[PDB]
């Protein structure tokens, strides 16, 4: 089934020619098809980075999209790259080495295959750059309507490798910071907490308002806030809150009364 | 009227996914229309910038674009959205909090509306993303064809907040850097000045050619000029402006002979 | 003869309004055609850079592509803008300045012409952006169909300016870095070389493994590869080489049994 957009996430960044390779060879295959990119700033080699940036596609995106994605430290090498539909209609293609979880939480795999087939890789296969050679290539053959079963054998979901993600219990932890602006996102969600005890550095306690926005603060305040989709979230009016308070994923919250 | 070119600007980078979902949202709405970045990479809640940067966008794209912008501090609160519709016919969506000023100064507001109908939002619209949910979708509404004036009521051309800007009188200011080259952009007009001396850094004092461009001065020499659109700047040739005298927006600028 | 998909390449950055003017410009003149970014973060003036990432591009690209690239420093001046078609059939334009030597080497000009016709140009010109008014716009009408011959005089191919690439005879150089990852690019060909000594930094000597791709070696661990295509590569499994061994294009690369 034609699939007209592809969105496209790699590590190789935008600095330089490599993502654009990777979309001349999508153009040459897929001329139907429109590329964006989702971003080629994953830290390198950052699968769980990469696999947080693709979370939240799925739902953003319409059904007709192939979620092209690698961050792939294990290219040329045993780790094969995978081919799957989703609940949504879409199909999405990356290396079977964690990338795709998140995306895959939000809408499960129906169908799941290998990308073993030499028909649809860019060929010569170059070892170095499965990203282009394989990623990439059986993206666009898959935009362009090539049955996902011509991809290679079929495989179950379940062999389909998955990052293990942590739950709040509320003690919960920091899953990713927003660079752009410094707000903390955890994984929080909005049920479990529905002026409240914050507690982080050197057993940091912060009481801190529950706000709807940003803007029920003062400027430079500090708020919790849901953030963009169920989660709770950290952040300073109109500035940096982990310039203040210098938080990594995987630092532990305790939010109380 | 259909408007198949949607250009967007934001304050989100594109570092992560953030600037993709509101393309996932807008590809979702007009499956006709080509999105192209203005840029994402103003600086966080920087208005001013945003707006400097909008400043040459309707001059440069053709008429059937919708500029898509927000650097949305207030998102969340009673700073409504606003579509307008200019002089050349194109069509902008954006925060009224000056964001859209320049942009305005270039191409008029003919008619305006505040985005207040739910059917041209992404719901549930979430209160601290008004730049995906509201901004986005409703641009996305509008390329697809929607009338203008179903996105809410119409308001007056005066109720669109405007960002001051300092007129020269020579004495003028330093607008804006452009950081990749280092150049000094002042607002002083092309007709108010037709080797100058030129004041600045405890009252630096220098001797410069007015040129038409880089290359009439030897490498790493600095040079008076008019820029890319009637205004005087100051440049080295092959070097960094700013690197050598350290201006910033807002510092006075001299000129006499 | 249509070519609806241009490729653009600039030193100007991402990071301000710029290089989307310019995509403004192309789409008012070419609304039938697809405007993919090579990169625009080229170091400014640095041709030789530019010209690197050009390299690979039209053998990546299908034959309906015009490269659009601009790398500019002598806008303004004497030095015109060129256009060519290669012997894929692509269409290039950017100023005759060593710019496009690269991306010829891999597909030699058939026909060349220097951009002289105000009637492929954005009127008025502007002295200080070609790269807009001249090399975009020209690029722009060759994509909606325009004769090549229509934007000015034929020009024999040795008129275009060529910049040096160093041979290796095994004693190599650095070519280039890949920055996202450190992985560093020499010019030593396939068929020269076919644990290897390796001699860089005060006549440093490692003993490096030949390998197939990252993985065949331990995380942190240096290997040395063949690179996506054909040319000796230093790099480290998942992490930096440059950031152990701070190695610049020029540096001298000699290996041996
Ligand atoms: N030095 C390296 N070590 C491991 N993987 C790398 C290295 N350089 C590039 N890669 C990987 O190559 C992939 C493309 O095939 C990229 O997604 C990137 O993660
Ligand atoms: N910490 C923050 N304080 C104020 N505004 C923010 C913050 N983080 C993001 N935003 C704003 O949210 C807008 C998107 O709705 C962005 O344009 C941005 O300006
Ligand atoms: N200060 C400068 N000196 C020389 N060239 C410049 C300068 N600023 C911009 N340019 C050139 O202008 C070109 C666009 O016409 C760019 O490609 C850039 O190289």
């Amino acid at each position: 089934m034609q699939h007209n957009l592809i969105a496209f996430l790699s590590d190789v960044g935008s600095a330089d020619e490599a993502h654009a390779l990777c979309k001349g060879v999508m153009y040459g295959v897929a001329p139907a098809a429109t590329i964006v990119d989702i971003t080629h700033d994953v830290a390198p080699f950052d699968v769980r980075e990469g696999a947080l940036f693709l979370a939240d596609v799925p739902h953003s995106f319409p059904a007709h999209t192939v979620i092209c994605a690698y961050v792939y430290p294990e290219t040329g090498t045993a780790t094969h790259t995978i081919a799957v539909r989703n609940e949504k209609g879409q199909l999405l293609v990356g290396p079977n080495n964690g990338l795709l979880s998140f995306a895959l939480d939000a809408s499960p795999a129906v169908e799941c295959h290998e990308v073993l087939s030499p028909d649809v890789m860019n060929q010569p296969v170059t070892p170095t750059w499965y990203g282009k050679d394989i990623v990439a290539a059986c993206a666009a053959h898959l935009a362009a309507g090539t049955d996902l079963a011509a991809v290679g054998p079929r495989i179950d979901p379940k062999q389909i490798v998955r990052l293990p993600y942590a739950s709040a219990s509320i003690r919960g932890e920091v899953v990713r910071i927003d660079r752009a602006f410094g707000n903390v996102w955890t994984n929080i969600p909005t049920h479990l907490i529905g002026r409240l005890e914050v507690k982080i550095l050197s057993d940091t306690v912060l009481e801190l308002p529950f706000c709807k926005t940003f803007g029920e603060v003062d400027e430079g305040q500090p708020l919790l806030y849901l953030n963009s989709r169920g989660r709770l979230a950290l952040g300073l009016n109109q500035s940096n809150f982990i310039e203040k308070w210098p938080v990594v994923p995987g630092d532990s919250i305790t939010v109380s009364p």
